[PDB]
């Protein structure tokens, strides 16, 4: 099974973990008030409103109803309104779910964020190799098979020692691997420390950070933040 | 008599004005909390904590027992509730206060802005005129006094028809005179409307905002936004 983002980045954030993990909503008036709430601390901010499905490709899917897209950029909380009533009570068709769809009753009300960088990120159990793996790459062909098939050297794999975990050492070069450098590579360093825990202590199949971004603060200080997240479990 | 800060700005939001209002806390672990709950909205912010006391020149004041600034800049919520221990319960000196300084019982946390200009706008009742006035400058000398006696042109001086409240050429021309242009120059024009209904339908003697700003949002728009604000009222 899995859980949805929002309750992924809480549990991220639990650990230690930077994530954005906004606040969920089961009406587009509470999707409104949250928004305008949000324009006490960071007035004329816009908004993302995200659909919270257990189903992949929300961004590039379309709903029943003919508007297109599950993660949509709002400018006011009127906006916030009107997408999330689109989402809210409605069926979400993306890659994954196939024409089915999936029912959507809640979304995750956030600020946008300016991006500077996206990443991709996973901790599953390896099979083959016999132990955890931490898997990586800075491309954006968004199909972690397909940037995998096109170009192998793009993949950063890092095999986990089933006893101790990741070493400090593994995780500074995955960093400077991706490209990172000044204060983003300890940065980078105590997030996946945090992923890796959340994979290691609450039993998950599979933590999937896509994208684990490079983000500004309101103040442009550069950090690393899950901008996305998927956890697993076998049950 | 005088509303407390995060009051007044409340009602200038009301009114359709732009200000940061952020959030009261009647207690330092209140005041982590909120600031850690900031952190799902936009992750690795700063923050700013600001004494709310019936006083001015808080940020250049210090506490009785040592502590320098009413307003506080802090990186963390740890070093948010830090802050608020020093300020909630115990007394702040300032230049208006004296000696005897002012208790403090509540803080507004905020999330810390970049500011690239701050204005000072008022508004008050002018007996030889007969009808309210907007005094408005670019200056930052502080003392609006003291820039009003060094310097008469640099203050913009707007006489208010009662009737008709402020026209939009005369706001054009201020926000203009105030060196603004593009999209700003309407966004200081809707901000100023709605500062005069504040004035005008609340029964103010007056509405002063020092600093009027111009901010970036955490996505680098530039909107007008009240980063102070003082009204008052006769009993
Ligand atoms: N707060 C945000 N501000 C701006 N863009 C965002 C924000 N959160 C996510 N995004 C963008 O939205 C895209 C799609 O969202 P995501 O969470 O990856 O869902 P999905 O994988 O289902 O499409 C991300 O790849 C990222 O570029
Ligand atoms: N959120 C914020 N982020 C950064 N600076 C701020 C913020 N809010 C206020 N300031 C700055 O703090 C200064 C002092 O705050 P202010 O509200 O004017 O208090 P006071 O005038 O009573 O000392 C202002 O000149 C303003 O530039
Ligand atoms: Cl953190
Ligand atoms: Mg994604
Ligand atoms: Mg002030
Ligand atoms: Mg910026």
């Amino acid at each position: 099974m899995n859980i949805h983002e929002w309750q992924s980045k809480q549990l991220i954030q639990k650990y230690g973990g930077r994530a954005q993990s906004g606040e969920v909503a089961f009406s587009p008036e509470r999707s409104r008030d949250i928004a305008k709430k949000l324009w006490n601390q960071f007035p004329g901010c816009k908004f993302v409103v995200k659909a919270q499905v257990l189903a992949g490709g929300r961004g590039k899917g379309h709903w029943e109803h003919g508007m297109q897209g599950g993660v949509k950029l709002a400018k006011t909380p009127e906006e916030v309104y009107e997408i999330a009533n689109e989402m809210i009570g409605h069926k979400l068709i993306t890659k994954q779910t196939g024409a089915k769809g999936i029912n959507c009753n809640k979304v995750m009300v956030c600020g946008a964020l300016k991006i500077l960088k996206e990443f991709y990120l996973s901790i599953l159990l390896d099979r083959a190799m016999g132990c955890p793996v931490i898997i990586a790459t800075s491309q954006g062909g968004m199909g972690i098979e397909e940037v995998a098939q096109k170009c192998p050297e793009c993949l950063f794999k890092v095999p986990i020692s089933v006893k101790n975990g990741p070493t400090n050492e593994q995780l500074v070069k995955l960093a400077k691997d991706l490209g990172l450098e000044g204060d983003l590579v300890q940065d980078c360093v105590d997030n996946v420390k945090a992923l890796y825990q959340v994979f290691d202590k609450c039993d998950s199949t599979m933590v999937e950070i896509n994208p684990l971004g490079v983000i500004e603060t309101p103040t442009d200080e550069k950090v690393i933040c899950c901008l996305d997240a998927k956890i697993a479990f076998d049950k």
